[PDB]
């Protein structure tokens, strides 16, 4: 059954404790508590909030990036791990949906992921970024079609994309093919957020939670090792955090620039219908000459068949 | 292969409960019960019967139509849904074939479909209207060649078309090339339906069940806001419900104008042979200089390849 | 191949002589002359400029729309016609590439097409709007994948889309696949232009000439028969005419709203390289799990194979 | 159909004229002439020889890299282009097989390709690097499994991989599956070439022509703007040009470091049999538990179906 | 469907021209002509007839075996190859079924195969040895379950195994599970015991054609380099050639030992019925406790998905 | 959770008491004691250390090899056995991980295995060689993918491979998919080992303990029964023992050639993070067109279901 719920949604503008997974998880737990105590049933977090965006990749050569990549790698989120437990506990305690972006570790490599938690505390799914940006390509691997999920939840069809994924038409079509209704748009802060998120709202008929992070002083201390690097990183632009309706107009007030806050709006999923009337690129508003292939088969480099665990032959069993 | 059965047909003239899916489905079940108790093996319903034809799109401007499109979209039939279960149970209980028209919600779009149920109660197929007619283009998307089925059943080769689809020669040829024998011609009740249906009977050498809807006071009160709208919608002419032989001549009584009723006829599929003798455009009555391309491949905007479920991690599993 | 020229472009904000083909073509010739005299080597026009956007289709029911559709149909552009000749002659005389939008008549139907002319007056190609928006569906038919050109010219790779084609990701994908560099974004003047055109500039890494028309009093006096119609049409917001760089930022002045005027800019096609560095959805910035089927086969209803003419037996021979 | 010819191969150790495609192509012609005049029937070139390896990507931050990406983009090789014409003419004139590496411009994206020419002057194939290194992901997109060719030729089964592709086991197995016999290992001259090329020779039972480039002073002047950058770049270690037999031992003379020269070796393809006797990972030396999937289908973002051409209505026809 | 034909079989006792593919193929064609001209409709050849059995592998250390492996490899049978063409033409021109064993080359490694030809000259299938005997493991690789064919032909169900595959119970059960009726037991000599082939006949209820080779002096001069090797090899036993019925008793005459000749027998497939009465391990003579897994999936190391052909941009096209 | 521990590893260069399992196990215990007393928390051993590598298989024909295979078979390791007991006791007494290679007897067949013991003396796992080399095929059966373990321990992720498994790319991918960090490369001493182990280090981002054996007079006088055999066996080249870091550079002194000794190094598992940064073939450094199937299902020839224990009717009960 197609439901059309109403709910309050929270978009978070915050900075993590840079490259500190433990402190960042504590901060995000506090923020989920705050938003849910303010009535939110969905909390969205900026891009790579756990443990923080690799801003070092953009202000030095890759050898300089290696040293800080080491520390980021030591603070990536594994599944299962204590960070997942903490976010799950917060989601269950607050009875809210959570979208939290993180640096995920799978084997020997890092990926950028959005982790989704439901009010039961379940990790219902994740989305790895399809393709990394100019210097993010030094840090994170690419995603796959098997991890572009839309969840048919009790507060609408929920999905999300990260940063410049909103500027990739095929990602838009992959999300619009599954009838996404409420969208989480995670941004780091340096790249332009307004045009892309508003256009996504219009072209996918989605309420868009635009969440973006801020720059703190300790990050500048940690990664700016020279004065030239300090000034160059100072020139970086600020992001915005806001919520848009399916027409692209805002329905909440932008958080003040470079401060930490939360934006709140009343999502009324019944509004998406009025704009499905106008346009539905994956439906009526289409032409037979243009189609797309969405491959959702898992594509690990090594596919395990009949995986089995090792059984130890104990010291007592030997002697 | 090549069987010529005899059976009793039922063409229904009736109106639904306007933009109320549950009430309209109850009325459809009652009508199927009445038809099958009278001895029919096939029951046909007018165009867009579930939950009703969108007449609000012909007496106002598009922004006026948007408001009522909202209610219709909230009342469209989904596959699967409760409406499908009710109609399938009616078909199985009454052991009849059923062709019922409806607004079909696939994804975030609406389509106009004819649903077919066999006496076992299965949904054997659906036909989406190929091209929405004047002012229906604001409500429904276009169909595709993959959804123009002819069913080889125990009562003949059954098929259908909706309203002005009978005036598009390529649709006639698509039906003929599949060797259609018994045709359900659904009409909404406002467009001249006699000539097109009789011509279809002659040109495709099929028995034609013509079914139409009637207007009600509930519909008028709901969709008429001004008095000029009421007067303009009061001039709309009525439809007709009648059954024709493969010569285009009626084999049952036309149902009285603007009244609920059912037309019954004795269909002799063996009779179509004597008119295939005269003419068969898809067979012996062709010329090598003219030919048709019937592309029956699916035409979805997004092709889902290797659609596979992803695992979910529960709270207890994480804890 | 792979040149990067510098030239002057001109987006036009003007209204036609509503539903008047001759005066509209004369106005277009004058505007081309003016823009070319001001140094412009590319001139672009609003959507459906010749002879006018069917605003009547949005402020009344289909039967009222029919009367004005009659007069629009009588003033549609044909290829070949006198209008095509005059526009080609103006383009040749002023030695400018010209993109002009119009209602195009092909046999019995009408289509919405952008017509492209080069400095030699050659009608180098046309693009038909691939899908009508809301009430344009009562007026125009659909385009084909065979009418989505990108022209390799002396001033870069040119192309264009109309109105809500910019909100269809597959159209953006098809345009980006052809390495478009300078894009004409034609808008009618009632829908929301800024977000879409700017996002297109960013996502395709192209210069965008956003052109939009204005509302004239003669149009209102023609199509606002009653007072409710006049007041309802008076609430229609106007559009904007600007030019953007590949980063989505404006490189010219906004033409004043509801005023006739032209926006000029300097187009250095080299700037696109600095943004192909960042993102290129059809190239490096892709994921192998997603892909698009761009079908460019012509799709008329009836293919005229081995077309030939008739043997006119003149009167003199017979006697 | 199995042949084991004898011939003379030539590995080139040279630098291009940095970011100057014409001069680099001319130097390539000169080097092919010199190598062929000494009886060489195969000539192999360093990685990204046309127009030069993007060293700037490793000695600055991404925005500094963008400036030189502009110049590299303006100097990439298109297929067809003048550079391909001239290299084909040289390959024909000297009746030699040429493996030359370059930056390939395919639409709006750059790729790192190896181009193969035969003694007739045909462009017999093309290999795109499957993945990019720590840096250079900023510069080049990834390749596909449909561009890993092994050519059955008059001098054996030829193939190639660039730089760290020799450290990717599945690339080795993809080449081994096709019975590659003579291999070209292109290296830029900063990564450690010797171990990887020797292991490739042993594992695939092939002769390996290892070709590295050298650093010039014009390159340092071009890309080192500050003193710190110049000092950091001057620590980059050089590569080497060797030729190895199927056992991994060198069968030629190492070219002196940082010097322009060609290494010549006598290649007897029959020697591979004595090592297929020992080990054949793709054949007899395998376990059914470990297998590989090799997808050779094209993977373009947008594939064209029924591609057509846009006819033009010349000016002399319109009038 | 089930037939029990009567036909004449022929088992060949001969030796090839050692490690000489052309002469060995000519001799095999002559033997086929002789056998078919004597009325034989099935002609079986010894194990590894083409170009010869690697006896050198049994009379020296692996390095000594390497030298002759070189020659055997250069004379292995490919598919397609001239040897296949000649054997297919012989089978066609004689209208006989042919089971010839050879050293098949596939990629870079060698396999021991039986090749099957029908009276029309087709290559109906092939069987690769599942495991090489002691020193054969130096020369050949393992076969797979996908290459254990039984051919349902006009002379009954046909199959074959090679020396010591008749001593592997699972191979026997694999052949019994497919209802083999006429079997070819190919032996090279010096392993051949009558016991294995007679037991196979009894256990599978098949006729068994036992074909063995002989030793020539060319072989001894070529491989026995020293006197010690000459004596040790001269110790080697001689095989036997004859035909056995479903009870294991001979139904033909022994070919004299170490001389060239052909054994003939009349094969009446009906006789197998009288022994399926007694025992049928794969059918009634079984126990549910014991079962066999027969995996017939292909098991190559590299699976080529969507294999594509190489395209060349020819020289004239470049110019 | 992931850990990056620091420890000291020991690579052993030794020879066993040839074809004497009890004396060899004594020598292993002594070497474990010596190495662990020097701080080593891991001890690695040469290939086929217990009871010795079958050198006789390379200097004679298979019948000659049969006699010494008799003794090796009589001196093979079993699980459970006294040898396993002694090695577990040494590993526990010394609180060290131990990797020891041996000839494993399982049923009636011999295998080449690596046995892993933890500081508690538990036989944590076993790895059988996937494919025997040239003459080892006479001696040992093949392995399976169920026996390719990576052990998650307190001193990193441990794994091993034997001799030419390092030249099989799918073996490397199988180890890399399991995220190996410290690797034991046991070699026999006659096959080249430096290049293969260094490449494995680089291409798996692992510390590599390359252990090799030496030759003894007792071995030579036991297997070289002829002067020619002795002269041929004396030309065999010596292996080396060393420890490499994740970059392929040595991190210890090479043990002097043809002498007994142990190599020591400090292993900082955190160093692998600096090389996952720019290569990880099983993770980010991968292409979607090349994948691997890793089947870990147990593959015994006979699968025992519901294994039992036979009842015995003791003599007293019967009487």
């Amino acid at each position: 059954t197609s439901i059309y719920p109403k709910f309050r949604a929270a978009a978070v503008q915050a900075a993590p404790i840079y490259l500190n997974l433990e402190a960042s998880v504590e901060k995000s737990c506090e923020l989920i508590d705050e938003a849910a105590s303010n009535g939110a049933k969905l909390v969205a977090f900026p891009e790579a909030f756990l443990p923080g965006y690799p801003w070092f990749a953009f202000i030095g050569h890759p050898e300089y990036t290696r040293k800080f990549y080491h520390e980021l790698y030591k603070n990536a989120v594994e599944i299962p791990s204590l960070a997942i437990q903490k976010i799950s506990e917060a989601a269950k305690r607050n009875e809210t949906y959570v979208c939290i972006s993180c640096s995920e570790k799978d084997g020997g490599s890092l990926y950028l992921a959005q982790l989704w938690f439901n009010p039961n505390g379940d990790l219902i799914g994740k989305h790895r970024k399809m393709r990394a940006s100019v210097a993010e390509r030094l840090i994170w691997g690419d995603g796959s079609g098997s991890m572009m999920p839309v969840f048919q939840t009790r507060i609408g069809n929920l999905g999300g994309l990260m940063c410049w994924e909103h500027q990739v038409p095929l990602d838009l079509m992959a999300m619009n093919a599954q009838n996404e209704q409420v969208h989480v748009a995670s941004w780091p802060g340096y790249f332009d957020d307004e045009i892309s998120s508003r256009y996504y709202a219009i072209a996918t008929q989605t309420f868009v939670l635009m969440t973006s992070s801020i720059y703190t002083e300790e990050m500048k201390e940690m990664i700016c090792l020279t004065q030239e690097q300090r000034d160059y990183f100072e020139t970086f632009k600020s992001g915005h955090t806001c919520i848009y309706g399916p027409d692209g107009e805002p329905i909440s007030d932008m958080v003040p620039a470079e401060t930490e806050g939360i934006a709140y709006a009343e999502i009324d999923v019944e509004r998406v219908i009025d704009y499905k009337y106008y346009i539905d690129p994956a439906g009526h508003y289409s032409n037979q000459s243009l189609s797309m292939n969405f491959n959702q088969q898992p594509t690990p480099v090594v596919k395990h068949l009949n995986h089995q665990k090792n059984e130890v032959f104990t010291y007592e069993d030997i002697q």
